[PDB]
Protein backbone atom coordinates (compact mmCIF):
# COMPACT_ATOMS: atom_id res chain seq x y z
CA UNK A 1 0.00 0.00 0.00
CA UNK A 2 1.76 2.98 1.44
CA UNK A 3 -1.27 4.64 2.85
CA UNK A 4 -0.63 8.31 3.40
CA UNK A 5 -1.92 7.86 7.00
CA UNK A 6 -2.98 5.12 9.39
CA UNK A 7 -5.18 5.95 12.38
CA UNK A 8 -5.61 4.40 15.80
CA UNK A 9 -9.06 5.74 16.64
CA UNK A 10 -7.95 8.45 19.09
CA UNK A 11 -9.47 11.78 18.17
CA UNK A 12 -7.74 14.88 16.89
CA UNK A 13 -8.32 17.14 19.87
CA UNK A 14 -8.26 20.88 20.52
CA UNK A 15 -6.03 22.33 23.27
CA UNK A 16 -8.56 25.06 24.16
CA UNK A 17 -12.14 26.17 23.39
CA UNK A 18 -12.74 26.90 19.70
CA UNK A 19 -14.78 29.79 18.32
CA UNK A 20 -16.73 28.98 15.14
CA UNK A 21 -19.21 31.92 14.73
CA UNK A 22 -18.48 35.52 13.82
CA UNK A 23 -19.34 37.70 16.81
CA UNK A 24 -21.92 40.46 16.58
CA UNK A 25 -19.72 43.51 17.12
CA UNK A 26 -20.30 47.12 15.95
CA UNK A 27 -16.76 47.35 14.49
CA UNK A 28 -17.01 44.28 12.33
CA UNK A 29 -20.69 44.88 11.51
CA UNK A 30 -19.88 48.15 9.72
CA UNK A 31 -17.74 46.08 7.30
CA UNK A 32 -19.90 42.94 6.95
CA UNK A 33 -23.52 42.62 8.10
CA UNK A 34 -24.28 38.97 7.14
CA UNK A 35 -22.37 37.57 10.10
CA UNK A 36 -24.05 34.17 9.95
CA UNK A 37 -22.30 33.49 6.64
CA UNK A 38 -18.81 33.77 8.26
CA UNK A 39 -17.51 30.69 10.15
CA UNK A 40 -14.25 29.24 11.43
CA UNK A 41 -13.21 25.59 11.17
CA UNK A 42 -12.72 23.55 14.33
CA UNK A 43 -11.64 20.07 15.41
CA UNK A 44 -15.30 19.00 15.22
CA UNK A 45 -14.81 18.43 11.47
CA UNK A 46 -11.38 16.77 11.72
CA UNK A 47 -12.64 13.25 10.91
CA UNK A 48 -14.11 14.52 7.61
CA UNK A 49 -10.68 15.78 6.61
CA UNK A 50 -9.00 12.62 7.87
CA UNK A 51 -11.13 10.66 5.45
CA UNK A 52 -10.08 12.90 2.52
CA UNK A 53 -6.34 12.90 3.20
CA UNK A 54 -6.06 9.10 3.77
CA UNK A 55 -5.46 7.02 0.67
CA UNK A 56 -3.19 4.56 -1.08
CA UNK A 57 -0.65 6.06 -3.48
CA UNK A 58 0.32 4.63 -6.88
CA UNK A 59 3.68 5.63 -8.27
CA UNK A 60 5.53 4.52 -11.40
CA UNK A 61 8.66 6.48 -12.33
CA UNK A 62 10.05 6.51 -15.85
CA UNK A 63 12.93 7.75 -18.01
CA UNK A 64 11.52 11.28 -18.30
CA UNK A 65 11.37 11.53 -14.51
CA UNK A 66 14.94 10.22 -14.08
CA UNK A 67 16.26 12.60 -16.77
CA UNK A 68 14.69 15.67 -15.19
CA UNK A 69 15.98 14.62 -11.73
CA UNK A 70 19.57 14.40 -13.04
CA UNK A 71 19.28 17.86 -14.58
CA UNK A 72 17.98 19.24 -11.28
CA UNK A 73 20.79 17.58 -9.32
CA UNK A 74 23.44 19.07 -11.68
CA UNK A 75 22.10 22.54 -10.84
CA UNK A 76 21.91 21.80 -7.05
CA UNK A 77 25.64 20.82 -7.29
CA UNK A 78 26.50 24.51 -7.65
CA UNK A 79 25.09 25.42 -4.24
CA UNK A 80 27.11 25.88 -1.08
CA UNK A 81 25.00 26.08 2.09
CA UNK A 82 26.04 27.25 5.52
CA UNK A 83 25.04 25.98 8.98
CA UNK A 84 23.22 28.61 11.04
CA UNK A 85 24.45 29.19 14.56
CA UNK A 86 22.06 28.53 17.45
CA UNK A 87 21.72 32.31 17.77
CA UNK A 88 20.72 32.91 14.16
CA UNK A 89 18.24 30.02 14.33
CA UNK A 90 16.64 31.22 17.54
CA UNK A 91 16.16 34.72 16.15
CA UNK A 92 14.25 33.18 13.23
CA UNK A 93 11.65 31.83 15.71
CA UNK A 94 8.30 33.63 15.88
CA UNK A 95 7.51 35.04 19.32
CA UNK A 96 4.16 33.20 19.46
CA UNK A 97 5.51 29.93 18.09
CA UNK A 98 4.16 26.83 19.92
CA UNK A 99 6.05 26.10 23.15
CA UNK A 100 8.07 22.96 23.73
CA UNK A 101 6.92 20.07 25.90
CA UNK A 102 10.27 20.28 27.68
CA UNK A 103 9.74 23.40 29.81
CA UNK A 104 10.37 26.40 27.56
CA UNK A 105 8.68 28.41 24.83
CA UNK A 106 9.38 30.77 21.89
CA UNK A 107 10.26 33.77 24.05
CA UNK A 108 12.84 31.67 25.90
CA UNK A 109 14.27 30.58 22.55
CA UNK A 110 14.45 34.14 21.17
CA UNK A 111 15.99 35.24 24.50
CA UNK A 112 18.67 32.47 24.37
CA UNK A 113 17.70 31.25 27.83
CA UNK A 114 20.08 28.54 29.05
CA UNK A 115 17.29 25.96 29.46
CA UNK A 116 16.13 26.47 25.85
CA UNK A 117 19.69 26.51 24.46
CA UNK A 118 20.71 23.41 26.43
CA UNK A 119 17.71 21.49 25.10
CA UNK A 120 18.35 22.70 21.56
CA UNK A 121 21.92 21.47 21.88
CA UNK A 122 20.86 18.02 23.15
CA UNK A 123 18.37 17.77 20.30
CA UNK A 124 21.07 18.59 17.75
CA UNK A 125 23.57 16.03 19.14
CA UNK A 126 20.75 13.48 19.03
CA UNK A 127 20.32 14.16 15.29
CA UNK A 128 24.05 13.59 14.77
CA UNK A 129 24.07 10.31 16.75
CA UNK A 130 20.66 8.68 16.06
CA UNK A 131 19.94 8.12 12.40
CA UNK A 132 16.70 6.05 12.64
CA UNK A 133 14.34 6.61 15.60
CA UNK A 134 11.16 8.32 14.39
CA UNK A 135 10.66 11.79 15.90
CA UNK A 136 7.31 12.64 17.48
CA UNK A 137 4.86 15.06 15.89
CA UNK A 138 1.68 16.72 17.10
CA UNK A 139 -1.41 16.73 14.91
CA UNK A 140 -3.92 19.59 15.19
CA UNK A 141 -6.94 20.92 13.37
CA UNK A 142 -6.35 24.35 11.87
CA UNK A 143 -8.82 27.13 12.69
CA UNK A 144 -9.51 29.13 9.53
CA UNK A 145 -12.25 31.55 8.51
CA UNK A 146 -14.41 31.20 5.40
CA UNK A 147 -17.75 32.32 3.99
CA UNK A 148 -20.42 29.60 3.59
CA UNK A 149 -20.59 28.18 0.05
CA UNK A 150 -24.14 26.70 -0.29
CA UNK A 151 -23.62 25.88 -4.00
CA UNK A 152 -20.30 23.99 -3.63
CA UNK A 153 -21.78 22.37 -0.50
CA UNK A 154 -21.97 24.07 2.91
CA UNK A 155 -18.76 24.08 4.97
CA UNK A 156 -15.16 23.08 4.51
CA UNK A 157 -13.64 20.71 7.08
CA UNK A 158 -10.62 21.88 9.03
CA UNK A 159 -7.17 21.38 7.62
CA UNK A 160 -4.80 19.30 9.68
CA UNK A 161 -1.34 20.52 10.62
CA UNK A 162 1.52 18.20 11.71
CA UNK A 163 4.62 19.72 13.35
CA UNK A 164 7.52 18.57 15.56
CA UNK A 165 8.53 20.06 18.91
CA UNK A 166 9.99 23.57 19.21
CA UNK A 167 13.52 22.21 19.86
CA UNK A 168 13.46 20.17 16.64
CA UNK A 169 12.17 23.15 14.65
CA UNK A 170 15.16 25.22 15.78
CA UNK A 171 17.53 22.41 14.70
CA UNK A 172 15.80 22.22 11.29
CA UNK A 173 16.66 25.91 10.81
CA UNK A 174 20.33 25.33 11.71
CA UNK A 175 20.71 22.53 9.15
CA UNK A 176 18.40 23.64 6.34
CA UNK A 177 17.40 27.30 6.44
CA UNK A 178 20.14 28.32 4.03
CA UNK A 179 19.34 25.30 1.76
CA UNK A 180 15.64 26.03 1.52
CA UNK A 181 16.34 29.75 0.97
CA UNK A 182 18.92 29.28 -1.85
CA UNK A 183 18.56 25.85 -3.45
CA UNK A 184 15.14 26.14 -5.21
CA UNK A 185 16.14 29.17 -7.31
CA UNK A 186 19.46 27.55 -8.24
CA UNK A 187 17.60 24.45 -9.45
CA UNK A 188 14.43 25.91 -10.98
CA UNK A 189 15.55 29.32 -12.17
CA UNK A 190 12.84 31.69 -13.39
CA UNK A 191 10.21 28.95 -12.69
CA UNK A 192 10.57 29.37 -8.94
CA UNK A 193 7.66 31.53 -7.92
CA UNK A 194 8.76 32.79 -4.51
CA UNK A 195 11.53 34.91 -5.96
CA UNK A 196 9.04 37.47 -7.36
CA UNK A 197 7.40 40.49 -5.76
CA UNK A 198 3.78 40.99 -6.88
CA UNK A 199 4.76 43.32 -9.76
CA UNK A 200 7.57 40.94 -10.81
CA UNK A 201 5.18 37.94 -10.83
CA UNK A 202 2.60 39.73 -13.00
CA UNK A 203 5.42 40.82 -15.37
CA UNK A 204 6.70 37.23 -15.60
CA UNK A 205 3.22 35.89 -16.48
CA UNK A 206 2.41 38.60 -19.00
CA UNK A 207 5.85 38.51 -20.68
CA UNK A 208 5.66 34.72 -20.74
CA UNK A 209 2.18 34.89 -22.31
CA UNK A 210 3.23 37.43 -24.88
CA UNK A 211 6.37 35.44 -25.72
CA UNK A 212 4.39 32.62 -27.39
CA UNK A 213 3.13 32.91 -30.98
CA UNK A 214 -0.17 31.38 -29.95
CA UNK A 215 -0.31 30.92 -26.19
CA UNK A 216 -2.16 28.30 -24.23
CA UNK A 217 -2.08 27.96 -20.48
CA UNK A 218 -3.45 26.00 -17.56
CA UNK A 219 -3.28 25.68 -13.83
CA UNK A 220 -3.00 22.17 -12.45
CA UNK A 221 -4.58 21.42 -9.07
CA UNK A 222 -3.39 18.22 -7.41
CA UNK A 223 -5.87 16.67 -5.01
CA UNK A 224 -4.45 16.69 -1.44
CA UNK A 225 -0.91 17.34 -2.64
CA UNK A 226 0.76 16.68 0.76
CA UNK A 227 -0.80 13.23 1.00
CA UNK A 228 0.35 12.35 -2.54
CA UNK A 229 3.96 12.85 -1.51
CA UNK A 230 5.52 9.40 -1.10
CA UNK A 231 8.54 8.29 0.94
CA UNK A 232 10.38 7.94 -2.42
CA UNK A 233 9.55 11.59 -3.24
CA UNK A 234 11.00 12.70 0.05
CA UNK A 235 14.20 10.67 -0.48
CA UNK A 236 14.56 12.22 -3.97
CA UNK A 237 14.29 15.67 -2.37
CA UNK A 238 17.05 14.70 0.02
CA UNK A 239 19.24 13.49 -2.85
CA UNK A 240 18.99 17.01 -4.33
CA UNK A 241 19.84 18.58 -0.93
CA UNK A 242 22.87 16.25 -0.63
CA UNK A 243 24.36 17.83 -3.81
CA UNK A 244 25.08 21.12 -1.96
CA UNK A 245 28.35 21.77 -0.25
CA UNK A 246 27.43 21.08 3.38
CA UNK A 247 29.18 20.99 6.69
CA UNK A 248 29.53 17.38 7.99
CA UNK A 249 27.05 17.96 10.82
CA UNK A 250 24.60 19.59 8.40
CA UNK A 251 24.88 16.62 6.08
CA UNK A 252 24.24 14.17 8.95
CA UNK A 253 21.36 16.29 10.33
CA UNK A 254 19.68 16.34 6.91
CA UNK A 255 20.08 12.58 6.56
CA UNK A 256 18.68 12.02 10.07
CA UNK A 257 15.75 14.48 9.63
CA UNK A 258 14.88 12.84 6.37
CA UNK A 259 14.68 9.36 7.92
CA UNK A 260 13.31 10.32 11.32
CA UNK A 261 10.91 13.14 10.43
CA UNK A 262 10.45 14.10 6.84
CA UNK A 263 9.49 10.65 5.39
CA UNK A 264 6.95 9.96 8.12
CA UNK A 265 6.46 9.19 11.77
CA UNK A 266 4.12 8.93 14.75
CA UNK A 267 1.22 11.37 15.30
CA UNK A 268 0.20 12.45 18.76
CA UNK A 269 -2.88 14.49 19.61
CA UNK A 270 -3.00 17.47 22.02
CA UNK A 271 -3.97 15.15 24.89
CA UNK A 272 -0.77 13.14 24.31
CA UNK A 273 -2.52 10.09 22.82
CA UNK A 274 -1.11 8.10 19.92
CA UNK A 275 -3.24 9.13 17.01
CA UNK A 276 -1.74 7.36 14.04
CA UNK A 277 1.19 7.23 11.64
CA UNK A 278 2.15 9.48 8.72
CA UNK A 279 3.88 8.30 5.50
CA UNK A 280 3.55 11.55 3.52
CA UNK A 281 4.52 15.24 3.77
CA UNK A 282 4.04 17.04 7.10
CA UNK A 283 2.58 20.52 6.64
CA UNK A 284 4.58 22.06 9.49
CA UNK A 285 8.24 21.48 8.81
CA UNK A 286 10.85 23.80 7.30
CA UNK A 287 11.25 21.79 4.10
CA UNK A 288 7.52 21.60 3.16
CA UNK A 289 7.50 24.65 0.82
CA UNK A 290 10.86 23.87 -0.79
CA UNK A 291 10.19 20.13 -1.07
CA UNK A 292 6.66 20.57 -2.48
CA UNK A 293 7.99 23.04 -5.05
CA UNK A 294 10.81 20.70 -6.24
CA UNK A 295 8.50 17.75 -6.23
CA UNK A 296 5.80 19.51 -8.22
CA UNK A 297 8.42 20.95 -10.62
CA UNK A 298 10.05 17.53 -11.17
CA UNK A 299 6.76 15.72 -11.84
CA UNK A 300 5.31 18.45 -14.07
CA UNK A 301 8.51 18.99 -16.11
CA UNK A 302 8.70 15.26 -16.75
CA UNK A 303 4.95 15.11 -17.56
CA UNK A 304 5.30 18.00 -20.01
CA UNK A 305 7.83 15.88 -21.92
CA UNK A 306 5.58 12.84 -21.89
CA UNK A 307 2.66 15.01 -23.09
CA UNK A 308 4.82 16.63 -25.78
CA UNK A 309 3.73 20.13 -24.85
CA UNK A 310 5.61 22.64 -26.96
CA UNK A 311 7.81 25.40 -25.50
CA UNK A 312 6.53 25.18 -21.91
CA UNK A 313 7.19 27.72 -19.27
CA UNK A 314 6.20 26.86 -15.72
CA UNK A 315 5.66 28.85 -12.59
CA UNK A 316 5.65 26.83 -9.36
CA UNK A 317 4.86 27.82 -5.80
CA UNK A 318 4.66 24.73 -3.56
CA UNK A 319 1.83 22.63 -5.03
CA UNK A 320 0.54 25.52 -7.18
CA UNK A 321 1.50 25.04 -10.77
CA UNK A 322 0.82 27.08 -13.87
CA UNK A 323 2.06 26.16 -17.32
CA UNK A 324 2.08 28.39 -20.39
CA UNK A 325 2.93 26.86 -23.74
CA UNK A 326 2.53 27.15 -27.52
CA UNK A 327 -0.87 26.06 -28.79
CA UNK A 328 -0.94 23.24 -31.30
CA UNK A 329 -4.65 23.88 -31.90
CA UNK A 330 -7.84 23.28 -29.92
CA UNK A 331 -8.09 19.48 -30.15
CA UNK A 332 -4.39 18.67 -29.88
CA UNK A 333 -4.09 20.99 -26.85
CA UNK A 334 -7.02 19.24 -25.15
CA UNK A 335 -5.41 15.87 -25.91
CA UNK A 336 -1.95 16.99 -24.82
CA UNK A 337 -3.32 18.21 -21.48
CA UNK A 338 -5.11 14.88 -20.93
CA UNK A 339 -1.77 13.12 -21.51
CA UNK A 340 -0.13 15.49 -19.11
CA UNK A 341 -2.66 14.59 -16.41
CA UNK A 342 -2.11 10.85 -16.93
CA UNK A 343 1.61 11.22 -16.57
CA UNK A 344 1.14 13.26 -13.36
CA UNK A 345 -1.25 10.61 -12.12
CA UNK A 346 1.41 7.88 -12.62
CA UNK A 347 3.82 10.07 -10.62
CA UNK A 348 1.28 10.01 -7.74
CA UNK A 349 -0.31 13.51 -8.39
CA UNK A 350 -3.77 13.14 -9.90
CA UNK A 351 -5.92 16.25 -10.28
CA UNK A 352 -8.84 17.48 -8.21
CA UNK A 353 -10.61 19.41 -10.99
CA UNK A 354 -9.54 18.20 -14.45
CA UNK A 355 -7.30 20.89 -15.92
CA UNK A 356 -8.72 23.06 -18.74
CA UNK A 357 -6.80 24.70 -21.55
CA UNK A 358 -7.07 28.50 -21.43
CA UNK A 359 -6.49 30.95 -24.28
CA UNK A 360 -6.94 34.15 -22.23
CA UNK A 361 -4.38 34.87 -19.51
CA UNK A 362 -6.96 36.49 -17.25
CA UNK A 363 -8.84 33.18 -16.98
CA UNK A 364 -5.96 31.34 -15.27
CA UNK A 365 -5.99 31.26 -11.50
CA UNK A 366 -2.69 30.48 -9.74
CA UNK A 367 -1.93 31.14 -6.06
CA UNK A 368 -5.61 32.11 -5.81
CA UNK A 369 -4.96 34.95 -8.19
CA UNK A 370 -5.63 36.14 -11.71
CA UNK A 371 -4.20 38.83 -13.97
CA UNK A 372 -6.39 41.84 -14.64
CA UNK A 373 -5.94 45.25 -16.30
CA UNK A 374 -6.53 48.88 -15.20
CA UNK A 375 -5.11 52.28 -16.27
CA UNK A 376 -2.77 54.65 -14.51
CA UNK A 377 -3.20 58.43 -14.23
CA UNK A 378 -1.83 58.98 -17.75
CA UNK A 379 -4.07 56.28 -19.24
CA UNK A 380 -1.40 53.61 -19.74
CA UNK A 381 -2.50 49.98 -19.31
CA UNK A 382 -1.23 48.40 -16.08
CA UNK A 383 -1.47 44.71 -15.33
CA UNK A 384 -1.98 43.51 -11.72
CA UNK A 385 -2.96 40.41 -9.78
CA UNK A 386 -6.31 40.20 -8.07
CA UNK A 387 -8.54 37.49 -6.61
CA UNK A 388 -12.07 36.98 -5.44
CA UNK A 389 -12.38 39.11 -2.26
CA UNK A 390 -14.83 36.84 -0.41
CA UNK A 391 -12.32 35.07 1.81
CA UNK A 392 -10.19 38.15 2.47
CA UNK A 393 -13.30 40.13 3.49
CA UNK A 394 -14.63 37.34 5.78
CA UNK A 395 -11.22 37.10 7.45
CA UNK A 396 -10.96 40.89 7.82
CA UNK A 397 -14.28 40.93 9.61
CA UNK A 398 -13.17 38.13 11.94
CA UNK A 399 -9.87 39.91 12.61
CA UNK A 400 -11.74 43.15 13.39
CA UNK A 401 -13.86 41.45 16.05
CA UNK A 402 -11.12 39.16 17.40
CA UNK A 403 -7.46 39.78 18.12
CA UNK A 404 -5.61 37.17 16.09
CA UNK A 405 -1.82 36.71 16.20
CA UNK A 406 -1.48 37.04 12.41
CA UNK A 407 -3.41 39.73 10.54
CA UNK A 408 -4.31 38.40 7.12
CA UNK A 409 -5.93 41.74 6.25
CA UNK A 410 -2.50 43.37 6.43
CA UNK A 411 -0.91 40.69 4.21
CA UNK A 412 -3.80 41.14 1.78
CA UNK A 413 -3.37 44.92 1.68
CA UNK A 414 0.32 44.49 1.03
CA UNK A 415 0.01 41.80 -1.59
CA UNK A 416 -3.20 43.04 -3.34
CA UNK A 417 -2.71 46.80 -2.93
CA UNK A 418 -3.58 47.74 -6.54
CA UNK A 419 -6.97 45.96 -6.41
CA UNK A 420 -10.26 47.84 -6.24
CA UNK A 421 -11.25 45.95 -3.09
CA UNK A 422 -7.99 46.32 -1.11
CA UNK A 423 -7.92 50.07 -1.70
CA UNK A 424 -11.57 51.04 -1.21
CA UNK A 425 -12.58 48.54 1.46
CA UNK A 426 -9.57 47.12 3.42
CA UNK A 427 -7.48 50.30 3.63
CA UNK A 428 -10.53 52.46 4.48
CA UNK A 429 -11.89 50.12 7.11
CA UNK A 430 -8.62 49.41 8.89
CA UNK A 431 -7.26 52.93 8.70
CA UNK A 432 -10.59 54.16 10.11
CA UNK A 433 -10.27 51.92 13.21
CA UNK A 434 -6.53 52.46 13.82
CA UNK A 435 -7.03 56.19 13.57
CA UNK A 436 -9.98 55.98 16.00
CA UNK A 437 -7.92 53.90 18.47
CA UNK A 438 -4.77 55.97 17.85
CA UNK A 439 -2.71 52.96 16.83
CA UNK A 440 -1.30 53.81 13.41
CA UNK A 441 2.29 53.56 14.81
CA UNK A 442 1.80 50.17 16.46
CA UNK A 443 3.43 47.25 14.60
CA UNK A 444 1.28 44.29 13.56
CA UNK A 445 2.24 40.77 12.49
CA UNK A 446 1.41 39.47 9.03
CA UNK A 447 2.72 36.82 6.63
CA UNK A 448 4.40 37.37 3.25
CA UNK A 449 5.13 34.11 1.42
CA UNK A 450 4.50 32.27 4.65
CA UNK A 451 7.07 34.08 6.80
CA UNK A 452 5.92 36.34 9.60
CA UNK A 453 6.85 40.06 9.55
CA UNK A 454 6.03 42.81 11.96
CA UNK A 455 4.89 45.89 10.01
CA UNK A 456 3.77 49.43 10.90
CA UNK A 457 0.64 50.58 8.98
CA UNK A 458 2.30 53.99 8.57
CA UNK A 459 5.02 52.37 6.43
CA UNK A 460 2.49 51.02 3.94
CA UNK A 461 2.91 53.63 1.19
CA UNK A 462 6.70 52.89 0.83
CA UNK A 463 6.15 49.12 1.00
CA UNK A 464 3.45 49.30 -1.67
CA UNK A 465 5.53 51.50 -3.97
CA UNK A 466 8.32 48.90 -3.84
CA UNK A 467 6.09 45.81 -4.44
CA UNK A 468 3.70 47.30 -7.01
CA UNK A 469 5.10 50.59 -8.32
CA UNK A 470 3.67 54.08 -8.09
CA UNK A 471 0.77 53.11 -10.35
CA UNK A 472 -0.77 51.26 -7.37
CA UNK A 473 -1.89 54.64 -6.03
CA UNK A 474 -3.33 55.90 -9.36
CA UNK A 475 -5.17 52.97 -10.91
CA UNK A 476 -8.64 53.59 -12.33
CA UNK A 477 -10.89 52.24 -15.10
CA UNK A 478 -10.87 48.74 -13.71
CA UNK A 479 -12.32 46.04 -15.94
CA UNK A 480 -16.11 45.52 -15.85
CA UNK A 481 -15.65 41.85 -14.90
CA UNK A 482 -13.51 42.82 -11.91
CA UNK A 483 -15.91 45.53 -10.78
CA UNK A 484 -18.79 43.15 -11.07
CA UNK A 485 -17.08 40.34 -9.16
CA UNK A 486 -16.36 42.75 -6.32
CA UNK A 487 -19.89 44.26 -6.25
CA UNK A 488 -21.58 40.89 -6.29
CA UNK A 489 -19.37 39.69 -3.43
CA UNK A 490 -20.35 42.72 -1.35
CA UNK A 491 -24.03 42.06 -1.92
CA UNK A 492 -23.50 38.40 -0.92
CA UNK A 493 -21.75 39.21 2.35
CA UNK A 494 -23.72 42.32 3.35
CA UNK A 495 -20.72 44.60 2.88
CA UNK A 496 -21.74 48.19 2.08
CA UNK A 497 -21.44 49.15 -1.62
CA UNK A 498 -18.32 50.86 -3.02
CA UNK A 499 -20.09 54.24 -3.04
CA UNK A 500 -20.27 54.07 0.79
CA UNK A 501 -16.58 53.16 1.01
CA UNK A 502 -15.66 56.26 -1.04
CA UNK A 503 -17.61 58.44 1.41
CA UNK A 504 -15.87 56.77 4.36
CA UNK A 505 -12.41 57.12 2.77
CA UNK A 506 -12.77 60.87 2.27
CA UNK A 507 -13.29 61.24 5.96
CA UNK A 508 -10.31 58.99 6.94
CA UNK A 509 -8.18 60.75 4.35
CA UNK A 510 -8.96 64.15 5.87
CA UNK A 511 -8.03 63.03 9.42
CA UNK A 512 -4.77 61.44 8.26
CA UNK A 513 -3.84 64.59 6.35
CA UNK A 514 -4.60 66.68 9.44
CA UNK A 515 -1.96 64.79 11.47
CA UNK A 516 1.04 65.56 9.24
CA UNK A 517 4.08 63.27 9.11
CA UNK A 518 3.72 59.66 8.01
CA UNK A 519 -0.04 59.79 8.52
CA UNK A 520 -0.29 62.63 5.99
CA UNK A 521 1.68 60.46 3.52
CA UNK A 522 -0.77 57.61 4.02
CA UNK A 523 -3.61 60.05 3.47
CA UNK A 524 -1.98 61.43 0.33
CA UNK A 525 -0.91 58.13 -1.30
CA UNK A 526 -3.35 55.49 -0.09
CA UNK A 527 -6.48 57.57 -0.61
CA UNK A 528 -5.76 59.69 -3.69
CA UNK A 529 -8.44 57.53 -5.37
CA UNK A 530 -11.08 59.10 -3.08
CA UNK A 531 -10.75 62.70 -4.36
CA UNK A 532 -11.52 64.32 -7.77
CA UNK A 533 -8.89 66.99 -7.33
CA UNK A 534 -6.00 64.60 -7.06
CA UNK A 535 -2.54 65.25 -5.63
CA UNK A 536 0.45 64.75 -7.94
CA UNK A 537 2.23 61.69 -6.52
CA UNK A 538 6.01 61.62 -6.64
CA UNK A 539 8.24 58.73 -5.61
CA UNK A 540 8.48 58.38 -1.81
CA UNK A 541 12.04 58.98 -0.57
CA UNK A 542 11.78 56.36 2.19
CA UNK A 543 10.86 53.73 -0.47
CA UNK A 544 14.35 53.49 -1.99
CA UNK A 545 15.76 53.18 1.57
CA UNK A 546 13.65 50.11 2.52
CA UNK A 547 15.41 46.82 3.22
CA UNK A 548 13.18 44.21 1.57
CA UNK A 549 16.15 41.93 1.03
CA UNK A 550 14.59 38.75 2.42
CA UNK A 551 10.94 39.33 1.39
CA UNK A 552 10.79 37.61 -1.99
CA UNK A 553 13.55 35.05 -1.81
CA UNK A 554 11.75 31.85 -0.83
CA UNK A 555 8.52 30.38 0.43
CA UNK A 556 8.23 29.39 4.08
CA UNK A 557 4.63 28.38 4.66
CA UNK A 558 4.52 25.92 7.58
CA UNK A 559 8.16 26.54 8.39
CA UNK A 560 7.89 28.62 11.58
CA UNK A 561 9.90 31.59 10.16
CA UNK A 562 9.97 35.12 11.55
CA UNK A 563 11.94 37.88 9.80
CA UNK A 564 12.94 41.00 11.77
C1 LIG B 1 1.82 37.67 -5.52
C2 LIG B 1 0.53 37.42 -5.82
C3 LIG B 1 -0.44 38.56 -5.75
C4 LIG B 1 0.07 36.04 -6.25
O1 LIG B 1 0.83 35.01 -5.64
C5 LIG B 1 0.83 34.68 -4.32
C6 LIG B 1 -0.04 35.25 -3.41
C7 LIG B 1 -0.01 34.88 -2.09
C8 LIG B 1 0.90 33.93 -1.64
C9 LIG B 1 0.98 33.46 -0.18
C10 LIG B 1 0.07 34.19 0.78
C11 LIG B 1 -1.27 34.07 0.91
C12 LIG B 1 -2.10 34.93 1.85
C13 LIG B 1 -1.61 36.34 2.23
C14 LIG B 1 -1.55 37.23 1.00
C15 LIG B 1 -2.57 36.91 3.27
C16 LIG B 1 -0.23 36.17 2.88
S1 LIG B 1 0.92 35.24 1.87
O2 LIG B 1 1.69 36.12 1.03
O3 LIG B 1 1.67 34.36 2.73
N1 LIG B 1 -2.03 33.14 0.21
C17 LIG B 1 -1.68 32.16 -0.72
C18 LIG B 1 -2.72 31.69 -1.52
O4 LIG B 1 -3.93 32.25 -1.38
C19 LIG B 1 -2.54 30.71 -2.47
C20 LIG B 1 -1.32 30.13 -2.62
C21 LIG B 1 -0.28 30.56 -1.84
C22 LIG B 1 -0.44 31.57 -0.85
N2 LIG B 1 0.67 32.01 -0.10
C23 LIG B 1 1.34 31.07 0.66
O5 LIG B 1 2.47 31.39 0.93
C24 LIG B 1 0.87 29.75 1.13
N3 LIG B 1 1.47 28.59 0.91
C25 LIG B 1 0.66 27.72 1.53
C26 LIG B 1 0.89 26.23 1.58
O6 LIG B 1 -0.31 28.27 2.06
C27 LIG B 1 -0.27 29.48 1.85
C28 LIG B 1 -1.29 30.46 2.36
C29 LIG B 1 1.75 33.34 -2.57
F1 LIG B 1 2.61 32.42 -2.18
C30 LIG B 1 1.71 33.70 -3.89
CL1 LIG C 1 15.61 7.37 -9.19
Amino acid sequence: SSMSYTWTGALITPCAAEESKLPINPLSNSLLRHHNMVYATTSRSASLRQKKVTFDRLQVLDDHYRDVLKEMKAKASTVKAKLLSIEEACKLTPPHSAKSKFGYGAKDVRNLSSRAVNHIRSVWEDLLEDTETPIDTTIMAKSEVFCVQPEKGGRKPARLIVFPDLGVRVCEKMALYDVVSTLPQAVMGSSYGFQYSPKQRVEFLVNTWKSKKCPMGFSYDTRCFDSTVTESDIRVEESIYQCCDLAPEARQAIRSLTERLYIGGPLTNSKGQNCGYRRCRASGVLTTSCGNTLTCYLKATAACRAAKLQDCTMLVNGDDLVVICESAGTQEDAAALRAFTEAMTRYSAPPGDPPQPEYDLELITSCSSNVSVAHDASGKRVYYLTRDPTTPLARAAWETARHTPINSWLGNIIMYAPTLWARMILMTHFFSILLAQEQLEKALDCQIYGACYSIEPLDLPQIIERLHGLSAFTLHSYSPGEINRVASCLRKLGVPPLRTWRHRARSVRAKLLSQGGRAATCGRYLFNWAVRTKLKLTPIPAASQLDLSGWFVAGYSGGDIYHS
